[PDB]
């Protein structure tokens, strides 16, 4: 039973995390929860192959010990995990070598790929997501009064091209070429604390492609303050190299 990357078996709501909506369970089957050995959620991540999870380097910077971490796959509820959820210990950590905010976790065992646990697709190397492309972020981060705490949420965010995002009114030059921006400039919808390390995916014809890793922002969901994501396409060669070498 082979499953194509980026093709959920439960079609997502795509409601047009603060704002957005609670996802249909298992409609974002690459979303993982990165947890302490005691089962405390602290970051998201994205399954990109049965043995590999992509996350933000800042999620791992406190401990270089793989035993500090475990990965929860197939979940919908944060607290009361579903019976099919897989909990897999991390074997090795690989931080991006130029110190950008992206990292790989090699799992101690491959995840079992099912209709609820499926990898996201990687983008082509150096792909640029065009201004205004509609994408989605997912996670179990905080909700700032918008409902759904404790459940996996999604939010539709359009990409804001870097040259726009860097304007004074927005992020005032801070965004690097190895980052991208996404958000609604009227505010109200955004990734927030506890979402970092998770995916920003953009639908292309018949599948979702992982274009961003939730990284940072100036608060959550503020008007004129879109979130910043690591631009995954600038790291595909590095990611593929790590997977090939390990
Ligand atoms: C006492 C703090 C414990 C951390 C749990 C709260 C996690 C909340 N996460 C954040 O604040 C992360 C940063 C963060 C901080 C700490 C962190 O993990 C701490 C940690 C994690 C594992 C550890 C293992 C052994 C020892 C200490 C450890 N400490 C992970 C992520 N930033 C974000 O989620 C961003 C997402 C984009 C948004 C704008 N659109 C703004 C917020």
């Amino acid at each position: 039973p082979s499953f194509d990357c980026g093709k959920p078996q439960v079609e997502p709501k795509k409601c047009p995390v603060v704002g957005g909506c609670v996802a249909h369970p298992h409609s974002w089957p690459w979303q993982v929860s990165l947890r302490t050995r005691f089962g405390m959620h602290f970051c998201g991540g994205t399954l990109i192959s049965p043995e590999w999870v992509l996350t933000a380097a800042h999620c791992l910077e406190k401990s270089p010990r793989p035993s500090s971490y475990k990965v929860i796959l197939g979940a919908h509820q944060e607290v009361n995990l579903e019976p099919h959820v897989q909990e897999i210990e991390v074997s090795r950590l690989f931080l991006e070598p130029t110190r950008k905010d992206i990292a790989l976790l090699k799992l101690s065992s491959p995840a079992v790929i099912t209709d609820k646990v499926i990898p996201a697709c990687l983008p082509s190397p150096n792909y640029v997501v065009a201004d205004r492309t509609e994408c989605f972020i997912t996670g179990w981060g905080e909700t700032q009064g918008t409902f759904g705490a404790g459940l996996l949420k999604e939010a539709q965010l359009p990409v804001i091209e870097n040259k726009v995002c860097n304007r004074y009114e927005f992020l005032n030059g801070r965004v690097q070429s190895t980052e991208l921006c996404a958000g609604h400039l009227a505010g109200g919808t955004d990734s927030c604390q506890g979402d970092s390390g998770g995916p920003l995916v953009c639908f292309e014809k018949d599948k979702y492609i992982l274009q961003g890793v939730t990284s940072w922002g100036l608060g959550c969901a503020r008007p004129n303050k879109p979130g910043v994501y690591v631009r995954v396409s600038r790291f595909v060669t590095w990611i593929e190299g790590v997977m090939r070498n390990n």
